[PDB]
């Protein structure tokens, strides 16, 4: 996250770190069974760890559990990076508590202006580098669809919203992608895509998550 500011530890009880080894991408919540990510953050064997706040220490709320089930969307694009979704089903479930909950699916897409909270473990900077400890929070609204296809003349579907700002200072980056972009209490973005991040005319770009309720619920019925 570029130009946010630190989560109060555990206010963000949906969030989850994807870990092979290291962290390396984010993701969400949906049910006690369930992670939503990026397709493109695809690894064969993944840990999915809970109730995280400082990644580099044991603080005690943690719950580490593997992957059992690993689900792309079946149209993924590598190139245009449609449909950048994937479904993580977790081999025991999650305990929900305080520091620990589901986020809810989109009731409907969600209006221009709008304002979300963007969370991650990513990079914070451009113009260098430096991945944090703890996890970063930021503020920004749904930019309407005329300012999010001037910013990549040809390369927006009807899957992609963009988020951000268009002065740039304040985005998403690498080791962001797969988490969640939550606007009045339900899941709206996945974290997806840009040019670099927090430049002046290319706002993040994320998958747009009222398109897919009736595939992730199909998906989760089936497995
Ligand atoms: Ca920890």
């Amino acid at each position: 996250i570029v130009g946010g500011y630190t989560c109060a530890a555990n206010s963000i009880p949906y969030q989850v770190s994807l870990n092979s080894g290291s962290h390396f991408c984010g993701g969400s919540l949906i049910n006690s069974q369930w992670v939503v990510s990026a397709a493109h953050c695809y690894k064969s064997r993944i840990q999915v760890r809970l109730g995280e706040h400082n990644i580099d220490v044991l603080e005690g709320n943690e719950q580490f559990i593997n992957a059992a089930k690993i689900i792309t969307h079946p149209n993924f694009n590598g190139n245009t990076l449609d449909n950048d979704i994937m479904l993580i089903k977790l081999s025991s479930p999650a305990t929900l508590n305080s520091r620990v909950a589901t986020v809810s699916l989109p009731r409907s897409c969600a209006a221009a202006g709008t304002e979300c909270l963007i969370s991650g473990w990513g990079n914070t900077k451009s113009s260098g580098s430096s991945y944090p400890s703890l996890l970063q929070c930021l503020k920004a609204p749904v930019l309407s669809n005329s300012s999010c296809k001037s910013s990549y003349p040809g390369q927006i579907t009807g899957n992609m919203i963009c988020v951000g700002f268009l002065q740039g200072g304040k985005d998403s980056c690498q080791g962001d992608s797969g988490g969640p972009v939550v606007c009045n209490g339900q899941l709206q973005g996945i974290v997806s895509w840009g040019y670099g991040c927090a430049q002046k005319n290319k706002p993040g770009v994320y998958t747009k998550v009222c398109n897919y309720v009736n595939w992730i619920q199909q998906t989760i019925a089936a497995n």
